[PDB]
């Protein structure tokens, strides 16, 4: 259900967090379009004043002079007085959107970020598991900005998520598992994350400064600020860090193969700041977790059915030591069971049901296989709610949850389908799971939680996942029987 | 092992490189063991002299500052006058050895070192090839380094292999496709490589030095300087070069997952030399390429296996349709010939054969089985060398080069078999291979072969090797025979 959590359109506001610098170019005369209250304290003049004239009249040596390598290269580097600020500028409506922000002053960088690096990628990244793999990112970026507590948040299903790593100064709070809502990073703006990585709310404890002149004129709305190293951010989320402790909240934001996967989230006590090149090359690792990930939960499928091919390669050597239909589907699913570790199976290859392991009796079986002939799929419908869609076999929420439906032929019940059950699981949310966003009387206008205290639930009547191998130790054992 | 090549006590050899100064200080109030010949140029005396002499009695106040950060740290910044070098070391055989060795000279080394982990990397990277991917890297691999020829190279089946990736600049000789030996990098080399990666000979021309004592007074030999950096080589691997365009070897290791996938040089037309931080950059990228195309043979397989269900599936579901096996099979076939990498078939079910597609006479059909029952195997064998331990069929380069056995019922003579003709496949060596490197009369020290131009071998035999998805498509079927 669509609301106005997803509704709301958080790239066009009146842009950018109060240490910047928007001055934009309507045509070849560059012409200063959108700029920025905050303008007075960089340049020299004020905005307004220099709102409709050229970046001849606008722009020092320094940035100017660099304006050539911009278009160029895509980052330059103007020292001008006030310090070091950055730059970096794309295309927008009709805009040569100049941004630029602080620079980073260390050499630190390169040492620093690749001792760093070669942490996250050894001789060996995954000798003790893929927690490991999760939490060094964690503990690497909170050690590489320089922070306290981050996180591993990954999306599931739902668009739900959870938290699954911690580095810490032994005297925060946490979040280190615990589940919290799908109603946080939502579709409009967790989908302007496989285009824009990296977040920066950071001394969001402070005001957002506007531009000039609230409708970008042309257009009609604001901007579209989105693509900017700079968004001021909602307040919606900002109201909500506020009750959390946060003057700064990092997340770098995550992917493999375009899909999502979740982010990084790096609370920190006083608010901090992260250079261009440097959450630049945040994004460099948090990138390099998105491999190692895709490696080898892949390659574990290799190796991890080998070992389920075996307990195929028993279960066909039987058939290759004497006629038995019934007794070799007894002693070899034992394995049969094991292929996909569960406690029975009911078979029907005409007669009755030689039906072995732990599951239902024959009078539920009968009323479900009719009952599957009903359902609509090419070869093996699975469900893992066994309530949900034959809620019959309820009660027996105890040793079925799900089926591994394999049709051994066409206009036929011929079948084999077998029993997995229920499991005890405490995702445990952040507060109460049912209300996460809660408001003021009439519902336009809504806030945070306010919260996050560990309310338990218990995922129950459940049952496991069908990992790839599952729902393909099937179609190979399809051409055992035919 | 085998010649001359065979023996040399490679690492163990005494003679170091001239732009570092290897030198050890044995004993516990840490005393100055060997020094390394041209060991003053930076410390003021003759080499001989201070031969007694504590840690920093000897090497100056400065150092002696640093003795401390790299006993703690591995590396540390020492700068006497001469623009000034440091040391990276370790302990290689109870005494614990200085390497006291340039610099970087300019704070982009790294600055370009993080950049080019950039173009190896981004996810959409190897997306036309790994060919590509492969080159992707070992492109940003030479763009540091400096160097005029860059290869990364496997060593396939045997400890042989060829040059699959090129990268040079202007009117550069080039192996791009080309191919040679494996009397090049021998036993000796690799144990050795597996190790440590790296390794440079960079004035690669001029001549070793010796350093005090030749034999080490406590243990027998030259050192045992194993492990370091400034060595030098087995005097025949650079002498292998002073025939060639010669410039300054820089090699690493891909140990891929365990095992060595190969290498990757890179030469100049003449001297050069890179740093302590800009050769573990050079590391650091080879770890890349392997991890990364660990990553996609353990991907690509689990799409092959995936991709041969849904052929299967088509198959079994003409394998539960109709009669018998002869008719169903007569069109699936062509589907079951497209699985084996489908080239022809056999079927030995008791009974004359079966032909379906492309094969040879019932005679050699039957005179396979005769040969097969009387020798191993638990089930299955494929040998690509099929008319030679087999030459019965030593004439097949049309119908039949390998085969693929199933034991279809096992201790019984009912086999499976498959045909898989020769394949004419161009082979452009270098120099003549029947020419490893040519001895002196006595066969007692040898030079090298002086020549690696173009050499044609169109071989006519062995077949297109079975693979993980090609082979695993039978322990299946196995099952479906029955
Ligand atoms: C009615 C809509 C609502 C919004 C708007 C909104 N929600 C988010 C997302 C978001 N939520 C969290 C919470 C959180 N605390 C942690 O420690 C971690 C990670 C371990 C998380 C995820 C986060 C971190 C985020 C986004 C990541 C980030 O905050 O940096 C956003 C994204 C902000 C944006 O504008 O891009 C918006 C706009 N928030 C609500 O509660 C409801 C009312
Ligand atoms: C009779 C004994 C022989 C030796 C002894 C020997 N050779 C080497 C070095 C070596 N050869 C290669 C192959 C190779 N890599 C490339 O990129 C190219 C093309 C440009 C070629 C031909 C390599 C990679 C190496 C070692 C890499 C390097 O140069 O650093 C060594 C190694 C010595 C050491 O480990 O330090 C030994 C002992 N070589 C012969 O050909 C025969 C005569």
């Amino acid at each position: 259900d669509l609301s106005q959590c997803d509704r709301e359109p958080i790239h066009l506001l009146g842009g950018i967090q109060s240490h910047g610098v928007l001055l934009a170019f309507r045509g070849p005369d560059r012409l200063l379009e959108v700029v920025s209250a905050n303008a007075q304290a960089l340049l020299g003049r004020p905005p307004e004043t220099l709102l409709g004239q050229p970046v001849g009249r606008v722009l020092p040596a320094e940035v100017l002079a660099q304006w050539e390598p911009l278009v160029a290269r895509g980052s330059v580097r103007v020292v001008l007085p006030a310090g070091a600020y950055r730059a970096l500028l794309h295309e927008s409506d009709g805009l040569t959107v100049l941004e630029l922000e602080p620079a980073e002053l260390q050499p630190g960088m390169e040492e620093t970020a690749l001792e760093v690096v070669r942490r996250l990628v050894s001789p060996l990244a995954g000798v003790k598991g893929t927690q490991a793999l999760l939490q060094t990112a964690a503990d690497t970026v909170r050690a590489l900005t320089g922070f306290d507590r981050v996180m591993v948040y990954r999306f599931d299903a739902d668009w739900h998520g959870e938290v699954l790593a911690e580095s810490k100064r032994g005297g925060m709070d946490g979040f280190l598992g615990m589940h919290f809502p799908a109603t946080d990073i939502p579709v409009q703006a967790r989908a302007l994350y496989t285009r824009n990585p990296l977040r920066l709310i950071a001394d969001a404890r402070a005001r957002p400064v506007p531009l000039l002149p609230p409708v970008v004129p042309a257009l009609g709305r604001p901007l579209d600020l989105s693509n900017s190293a700079l968004r001021s951010v909602s307040p919606v989320h900002l109201e909500y860090l506020r009750n959390m402790g946060v003057g700064a909240s990092f997340s770098l934001s995550l992917l493999k193969e375009g899909v999502l996967w979740g982010l990084i989230a790096c609370h920190h006590l006083e608010p901090l700041h992260i250079s261009h090149e440097r959450r630049r090359a945040c994004e460099v690792l948090t990138q390099l977790l998105a491999l190692q990930l895709s490696a080898e939960e892949r390659a574990a499928e290799a190796s991890e059915d080998a070992h389920r091919a075996a307990l195929l390669g028993q279960l066909a050597t039987a058939m290759g030591e004497g006629g038995t239909l019934e007794e070799v589907l007894e002693k070899e699913s034992e394995r049969v069971l094991a292929l996909t570790g569960a406690a029975g199976v009911a078979l029907l290859l005409g007669e009755e049901p030689l039906l072995v392991g732990c599951t239902p009796a024959q009078d539920e079986v009968e009323a479900l296989v009719a009952w599957l002939a009903t359902q609509p799929f090419q070869t093996s419908f699975h469900t893992d709610r066994l309530g949900t869609v034959y809620p019959p076999l309820a009660a027996r929420a105890d040793v079925a949850a799900g089926i591994l439906a394999v049709r051994l032929a066409p206009a036929a019940a011929r079948f084999a389908i077998w029993f997995r059950p229920e499991v005890a699981r405490t995702i445990s949310w952040a507060g109460n799971p049912r209300k996460p966003a809660e408001p003021e009387p009439g519902h336009q206008r809504l806030h945070p939680r306010g919260s996050f205290q560990a309310w338990e639930e218990t995922v129950r009547d459940t049952s496991l996942p069908w990992k790839r191998a599952d729902l393909g130790a099937a179609e190979g054992f399809r051409g055992a029987l035919v």
